[PDB]
DNA sequence: CATTAGA
DNA sequence: TCTAATG
């Protein structure tokens, strides 16, 4: 956690530059398991050798260790830190819709800067075009103060359209979070569940709504179950327009809301942990369900959940507020 | 790890 | 279809 930090931290720098800058999945996949192991290690690593005894720790990694050990630095790391080619790749990547694959091609062609990106707005696609569009606006965190405003509005149409609609803005904002990146709207409806061969207009209805009112300014991707877009709070009596924010919304088959809902709320740790528990408790919890465990090794038989409580009750746990899903 | 664009 | 990108 702290004792074997730089080491893991160095290793990730490394892996990262492999998977991104280079198409070296293995080496990349190498640095990580390593950076993972030394991470596990109950003692202050001292020599490459000592590290070396570890699964995943071969000579190559081990080597960097020492040099890093003696001189808190690394040439390979220092070099990667310099190299504009690589420097560049890491940056372009920031644009929503710009992956490595592209970060590199862009680079080759000579798409080094953002302005490059602009001049060649043509070499880009709508995603990455909106990505470039709200580059500033996107890198910014979503003040809860505004979270609540948004939250509200969204809720309002969801109802207006059809009252049978169920909306949950999940995520951090849900967990009391003073800030957030993008807003996470969970959706569902009655007519929609496990079997009932969809009703796509379901998702469709609302998006259409929020566009109507002008909440949702654009579309990143609109699927028959997943919407990914851009939104904005009505710029008040001028002088202070709002930042364009990232919004996501997904219809859920009511006979698997809460689980998802549970889940999408997290936190990352709470879930695992909680998830880890349902296990001792004869269960299994996944993004959608809560199944009873059978001794044959494994089992199915999807349990019926009417709220956060049920899932809990089931694995027989304490009701934990969103606020406390912290871990 | 499943969902969308795109080519 | 495959292959990228987001989450
Ligand atoms: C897991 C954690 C969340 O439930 C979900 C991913 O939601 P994310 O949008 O990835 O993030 P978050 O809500 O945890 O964080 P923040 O709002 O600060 O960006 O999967
Ligand atoms: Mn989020
Ligand atoms: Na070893
Ligand atoms: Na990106």
């Amino acid at each position: 956690e702290t004792l074997n930090g730089g080491i893991t931290d160095m290793l990730t720098e490394l892996a990262n530059f492999e998977k991104n800058v280079s198409q070296a999945i293995h080496k990349y996949n190498a640095y990580r398991k390593a950076a993972s192991v030394i991470a596990k290690y109950p003692h202050k690593i001292k020599s490459g050798a000592e590290a070396k005894k570890l699964p995943g720790v071969g000579t190559k990694i081990a080597e960097k260790i020492d040099e890093f050990l003696a001189t808190g630095k690394l040439r390979k790391l220092e070099k990667i830190r310099q190299d504009d080619t690589s420097s560049s790749i890491n940056f372009l990547t920031r644009v929503s819709g710009i992956g490595p694959s592209a970060a590199r091609k862009f680079v080759d062609e000579g798409i080094k800067t953002l302005e490059d990106l602009r001049k060649n707005e043509d070499k880009l696609n709508h995603h990455q075009r909106i990505g470039l569009k709200y580059f500033g606006d996107f890198e910014k965190r979503i003040p809860r103060e505004e979270m609540l405003q948004m939250q509200d509005i969204v809720l309002n149409e969801v109802k207006k359209v059809d009252s049978e609609y169920i909306a949950t803005v999940c995520g951090s904002f849900r967990r009391g979070a003073e800030s957030s990146g993008d807003m996470d709207v969970l959706l569902t409806h009655p007519s929609f569940t496990s079997e009932s061969t969809k009703q796509p207009k379901l998702l469709h209805q609302v998006v259409e709504q929020l566009q109507k009112v002008h909440f949702i300014t654009d579309t990143l991707s609109k699927g028959e179950t997943k919407f990914m877009g851009v939104c904005q709070l009505p710029s008040k009596n001028d002088e202070k327009e709002y930042p364009h924010r990232r919004i996501d919304i997904r219809l859920i088959p009511k006979d698997q809301y809460y689980c998802g809902v549970l889940y999408f709320t997290g936190s990352d740790i709470f879930n695992k942990n909680m998830r880890a528990h349902a296990l001792e408790k004869g269960f299994t919890i996944n993004e959608y369900t809560i199944r009873p465990l059978g001794v044959t090794g494994v089992a199915g038989e999807p349990l019926p959940v009417d709220s956060e409580k049920d899932i809990f009750d089931y694995i027989q746990w304490k009701y934990r507020e969103p606020k406390d899903r912290s871990e």
